[PDB]
């Protein structure tokens, strides 16, 4: 339950609230558009998560769900803060590229799907159903990663270099960051529990951070968002 | 309760993956940005409602709501459904005239009070207050009607001939099916129940089938998502 | 509980749906593109709170939430309507002084913040906590304050001196009364409970009243909505 885990919650709040800072103050030193649109969003991503950190860190983002015959603690804060800190990931990513409305679209609509049978797998009360809907969600975050690279890259090359390599990097980045979540979830007290929630909020925190601040100081720390 | 009606709830799951894939598998051999668009919205529609109906098939999407002296069982996951798929097949419409914004704020914000009201009306313990929610829903349904007849249709025919065509068929075919949700709802479970569940879940199904489906086949079929 | 505040819900509900209906029939005489995103984005916000005030009249917007060891009434319907109708007015603000994107998305992102983190301190069931959500809330909507003064003001200038004067005075009309907001919150129900939730209802109802229609009646009313 909400205990062992309080440090890696705390440490979490702490890393979110410092990103979000270090972003807020970076970005005052910007004046040109698109790179105002670059900060902003990316400056929102950890601010959202501090506060569903937090939420977690006092209990409130914390419920108790039936299932396999046990009470069970799941931290229903995390697709909060998911359902909009990831579309908002992939509209830096989209931005980055100059991606259409149609494909920025196909991205937000997969991951709200992605998000939210991952939510309704995280609550649901028959064992063997909470991995159907894992399934559903996975195959909607495998879509996603698809477009990345067969509806993305392709485009990203067709434009400044600049801009290529810093999608191609970050690019990289989520998709070896985001395709962890699943596998986390999967060996989890979501899961089949074979890790128990102490290590499973520890797990969740680094792929949160990394692919938040992490992910944010790699592209505001580029020429890539500015249009030159 | 969640029994005799399983088998509309378990043909309208597959009737909406089915619809989903097709969607998917023809938008492959697209890659004019309109024409993307349009097959990023239609494939959206579905693929929701088929996560929606595999959570009441599953039984996560149903609740019982107290009311008439009587624990009523409610299916709360259509109302999940619709608050994302009726906005994106009114985007579909207004796409397809060239809508300005104004308009688009003003239909996707009826359509969000349209469900909103349905919703609180659907989970309301007090029986006659239900009606009072169906009330103002239908409202709002009625401005999404009159706005696609006297402030849409009139500017389809300034547009090609194809696309005018197109949007009256659609536009056509959405207020006959939409002016049923109201009847089946007032007849339904949900209102005075006149009508059993089984057969409330099956015209649901009929309905949203032919409004989710039925038009994506119509839309996806025609040369008016390309811009020629 | 909910007793005693009914009048002021009663009149709440009567105030936005008088005003609702009014800028609807006042917004038929518009044609004008620009015009109409105004009127579609002022009428919309009373229409929505119009539904949650009458949510709360009839009591389904109210729960009751235990902390400092009593339980609490705490109508929660009023953040469904703050979620919308705050960004929206934004919006309002935004599109008159011709706001970028970024600026736009980083209003909205902590406008979000805002009502989120006070819906979270209004169902927080730990006393202390509460108000670290309240400070976290008004934190937030200090930086949207502080946007509106170095971030908006400042471009109003650089347009037309009709679109300046009005913003000027709805910019201070949403500091005055937004400032209002978290101050009847601390000193209410939902904080050290010095003022009765009859008399918070009251102030709340005011404040919504002036910030919704009120500032409506001032832009709708505006030449600075016109292209000229
Ligand atoms: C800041 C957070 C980020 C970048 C979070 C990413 C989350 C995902 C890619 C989550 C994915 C999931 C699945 C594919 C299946 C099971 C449910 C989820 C939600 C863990
Ligand atoms: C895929 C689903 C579609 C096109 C659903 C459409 C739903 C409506 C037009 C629903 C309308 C309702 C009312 C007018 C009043 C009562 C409540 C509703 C939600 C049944
Ligand atoms: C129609 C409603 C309007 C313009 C509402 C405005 C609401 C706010 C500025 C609310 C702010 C809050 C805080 C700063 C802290 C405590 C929680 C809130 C939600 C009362």
């Amino acid at each position: 339950t909400g205990r062992p885990e309080w440090i890696w919650l705390a440490l979490g709040t702490a890393l979110m609230g410092l990103g979000t800072l270090y972003f807020l103050v970076k970005g005052m030193g910007v004046s040109d558009p698109d790179a105002k649109k670059f900060y902003a969003i990316t400056t929102l991503v950890p601010a959202i998560a501090f506060t569903m950190y937090l939420s977690m860190l006092l209990g409130y983002g914390l419920t108790m769900v039936p299932f396999g015959g046990e009470q069970n603690p799941i931290y229903w804060a995390r697709y909060a803060d998911w359902l909009f800190t990831t579309p908002l990931l992939l509209l830096d990513l989209a931005l980055l590229v100059d991606a259409d409305q149609g494909t920025i679209l196909a991205l937000v609509g997969a991951d709200g799907i992605m998000i939210g049978t991952g939510l309704v797998g995280a609550l649901t009360k028959v064992y063997s159903y909470r991995f159907v809907w894992w399934a559903i969600s996975t195959a909607a975050m495998l879509y996603i990663l698809y477009v990345l690279f067969f509806g993305f890259t392709s485009k990203a090359e067709s434009m400044r270099p600049e801009v290529a390599s810093t999608f191609k990097v970050l690019r990289n980045v989520t998709v070896v960051l985001w395709s962890a979540y699943p596998v986390v979830w999967l060996i989890g007290s979501e899961g089949a529990g074979i890790v128990p929630l102490n290590i499973e909020t520890l797990l969740f925190m680094v792929l949160d951070v990394s692919a938040k601040v992490g992910f944010g100081l790699i592209l505001l720390r580029s020429r890539a968002i500015f249009g030159e």
